[PDB]
């Protein structure tokens, strides 16, 4: 099996010590192809790349989903939630029947006014910059995912469109998570020289869980009646064991959630208006889509389905940059891998997605292009080509909630605004677990069209 090269005792550890791990590793899979070891001091794991892989990988007769050091680390935070639980803990399965109600149709059109509420707030903040102004893309994109997730799960106002610097739950977030992925590459982790990074990373868990306090408290003195995600969790009961989900528990999903169900959004919108205005042909097409079908003061839930255009954009980011780039299984049995790498019971694998999404067997040569048309029928993409969701019973719960929200957005964004690459802005994707671009500025100007 190919290996990239090593350092002595460290074998490959240091490839990890820098700030794009994940993009050394995808340039690592375009040298070494679909499969390479990477080891560490007392852990191994195997890189995968290609769906012909990928696609036994996702067999979930023969792998279940891995915590990776990565999110045993995160962890510390996150505890049993959802993302962080093993498939075989008793509050997973709990949580997940107790919490996917929270994701149906119903739901989601439920969620669809509150959404509008914070799209509304984004537009209205670019209709009113004056000439000239800029606009700080991952930020505002931050500032919209962070409110909505905040309002449509938990009634709780973060009104980040009220402050000019980051809320202090987010600069914490980013701290805890850039700590855990520093952390990765540390050969001696108990060495004196990171006790403050230890002090830090403590601080901005109590910063986290105070502001869950905060919404836990507001709705237990709320005389409004909601519905909402908060509302499943506090009082819903797994159909199989009968059992509500426990206090402890409770506190780790709404840390989960508040982080899960915003980071990664922003970072694919963030992506998609990058790819729209480095292809003005694709804007100019996906503004045309939300120009005909976005006919009223605000989106109605059906319009939102009818951008068809614009969700292909969405895809198409996503297949390049997916915000959340890998995942982590083992072998629940000893087995062999393409009929060509035996693996031992426990064996872990990775999934590199950006790598699986740059499959030119899948996806022919064109691979760099942004081409949202490679999503005009769905139904053509194979089995485990596109994963930016993960997979299986341990895929995104909020899959469709992040997507109806971005579309949501960008289709109002298209309706509203012309958008100017203002300074031929250099892609610099910035790493935090998650993948998001770093210091992407534009500038909007409005079509005059009111809300
Ligand atoms: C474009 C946006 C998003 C992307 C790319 C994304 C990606 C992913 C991926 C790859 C996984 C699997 C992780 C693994 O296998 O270790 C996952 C799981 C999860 N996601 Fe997302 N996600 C997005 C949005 C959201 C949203 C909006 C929410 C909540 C509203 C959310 C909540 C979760 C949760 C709770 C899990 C764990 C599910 C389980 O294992 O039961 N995500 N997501
Ligand atoms: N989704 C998703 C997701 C995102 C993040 N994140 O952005 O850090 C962490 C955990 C998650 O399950
Ligand atoms: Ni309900």
């Amino acid at each position: 099996m190919p290996q990239p090269k090593t350092f002595g005792e460290l074998k490959n550890l240091p490839l990890l010590n820098t700030d794009k791990p994940v993009q050394a590793l995808m340039k690592i899979a375009d040298e070494l192809g679909e499969i390479f070891k990477f080891e560490a001091p007392g852990r191994v794991t195997r890189y995968l790349s290609s769906q012909r892989l990928i696609k036994e990988a996702c067999d979930e007769s023969r792998f279940d989903k891995n915590l990776s050091q990565a999110l045993k680390f995160v962890r510390d935070f996150f505890g049993d939630g959802l993302f962080t639980s093993w498939t075989h803990e008793k509050n997973w399965k709990k949580a997940h029947n107790i919490l996917l109600p929270s994701f149906s149709q119903q739901a989601m059109k439920g969620y669809h006014a509150m959404m509008v509420d914070i799209a509304v707030q984004l537009v209205q903040k670019w209709e009113r910059l004056n000439a000239d102004e800029h606009i700080e893309v991952p930020e505002d994109m931050t500032r919209l995912t962070l409110d909505t997730i905040g309002l449509c799960g938990f009634n709780y106002r973060f009104n980040s469109f009220y402050r000019d610097q980051p809320h202090p739950f987010i600069t914490s977030m980013v701290r805890a998570l850039d700590e855990a992925m520093n952390k990765l590459q540390r050969a001696n982790p108990d060495d004196p020289a990171y006790d403050e990074n230890k002090r830090q990373f403590q601080e901005d868990i109590k910063v986290m869980n105070d502001l869950v306090d905060k919404i836990i408290a507001d709705r237990k003195a709320s005389g409004e009646q909601s519905d909402d995600l908060l509302t499943h969790m506090l009082n819903g009961k797994d159909p199989e064991t009968g059992e509500p989900l426990d206090d402890e528990n409770i506190r780790y999903q709404i840390i989960t959630f508040l982080i899960a169900g915003h980071e990664t959004t922003s970072g694919l919108l963030s992506f998609a208006l990058y790819f729209l205005v480095k292809n003005p042909h694709v804007l100019q097409k996906a503004a045309e889509e939300a120009a005909r079908v976005l006919v009223d003061p605000v989106p109605s839930y059906k319009q939102v389905k009818q951008l068809k255009y614009v969700g292909m954009v969405l895809n198409e980011a996503l297949r390049l940059w997916p915000t959340f780039p890998a995942f982590s299984l083992y072998a629940k049995e000893d087995t062999v891998l393409g009929g060509e790498y035996p693996l031992e019971k426990g064996d872990e694998l990775m999934v590199l997605i950006p790598q699986l999404h740059r499959d030119k067997t899948i996806w022919g040569d064109d691979v760099e292009e942004f081409r949202p048309e490679r999503f005009e029928n769905p139904s053509a993409i194979p089995q485990h080509a596109f994963k930016p969701f993960g997979n299986g019973q341990r895929a995104c719960i909020g899959q469709q909630f992040a997507l109806h929200e971005a579309t949501l957005v960008l289709g109002m964004m298209l309706k509203h605004f012309d958008f100017e690459d203002h300074t031929n802005y250099e892609l610099d994707i910035k790493e935090t677990l998650t993948l998001k671009p770093e210091g992407f500025v534009v500038k909007a100007k409005s079509k005059k069209i009111p809300l």
